[PDB]
């Protein structure tokens, strides 16, 4: 019921643009392909509203480190990803909100907190106890996904949006 | 029907709720009675689609920047009236778009600049072509009207709901 802004955040390879183009596509990128900078748009009917998601999917290897502020002051909404079998993203988002909070000034900001690739979690690193003490100490929500299921992806992206529409 | 959510914005005594009871009740109300707040829902075919509109008419005088805070908050397309027979509520309407936008944190907010009072206009204190002028910066439609009018008067409702079918 309006335009969605939404940046995808989080280090390199722990799953961004397998998940935006899950949403987008219904398909599964196996390869990888660091990304400089995507932008896809999808409409989606979140609680029967009509809502067009505009997807900012960002670069995390190397990131683009001096643009993050860019990137955060045009963002309407976030989902800050980690991967779970991978404990040095976890700690990588750790700073992000925070950061997303200076650039904005105000700290009730739409953010979610993913942790992608659960489909590998016999090699988890992070658990989900971990995960949701750190979105419980954001006040945000906390979900566990993989990019392999349309389904999860779908309502990590229906959520930000209700995540966007309360604030 | 779909919902639309109007706020109608502006200096005491320029006719934000004449041009409201016109559109909802058809009548014109002569008497001044400030208002507080009040909630009006009225269904319009706006080029033949049902459209339901959940109109806040607010206070325009003792300002309360939080008070419009709140109600630009709940509102998705914002009415800003000005009286054209009064140079002083037209320049009061010009940083209110941009506390608009502050408010929303979306840019392409769904806004009609409105000169009302036109049958006044021996009056007439502020031009059209200056309140043309300020819709052209807003880059939003610009209207004036008499609250005497349902012609007019229902043709500003319909509008918005067209801007908000856009943004
Ligand atoms: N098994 C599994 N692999 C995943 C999942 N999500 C991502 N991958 C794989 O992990 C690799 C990296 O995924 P990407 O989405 O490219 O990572 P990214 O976060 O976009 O990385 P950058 O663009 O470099 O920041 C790819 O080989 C993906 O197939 C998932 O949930 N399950
Ligand atoms: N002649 C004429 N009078 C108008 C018109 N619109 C409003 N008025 C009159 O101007 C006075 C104020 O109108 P209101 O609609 O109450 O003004 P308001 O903007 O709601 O004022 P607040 O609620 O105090 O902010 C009343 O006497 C109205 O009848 C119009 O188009 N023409
Ligand atoms: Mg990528
Ligand atoms: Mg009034």
């Amino acid at each position: 019921m309006r335009e969605y802004k939404v940046v995808v955040l989080g280090s390199g390879g722990v799953g961004k643009s397998a998940l935006t183009v899950q949403f987008v596509t219904g398909t599964f990128i196996e390869k990888y392909d660091p990304t400089i900078e995507d932008f896809y748009r999808k409409e989606i009917e979140v609680d029967s509203s009509p809502s067009v998601l505009e997807i900012l999917d960002t670069a995390g290897t190397e990131q683009f480190a001096s643009m993050r502020d860019l990137y955060i002051k045009n963002g309407q909404g976030f989902i800050l990803v980690y991967s779970l079998v991978n404990q040095q993203s976890f700690q990588d988002i750790k700073p992000m909100r925070d950061q997303i909070i200076r650039v904005k000034r105000y700290e009730k900001v739409p953010v979610i907190l993913v942790g992608n690739k659960v489909d590998l979690e016999s090699e988890r690193e992070v658990s989900s106890s971990e995960g949701r003490a750190l979105a419980e100490e954001w006040g945000c929500p906390f979900m566990e996904t993989s990019a392999k299921s349309k389904t999860m992806v779908d309502e990590l992206f229906a959520e930000i949006v209700r995540q966007m529409n309360y604030a």
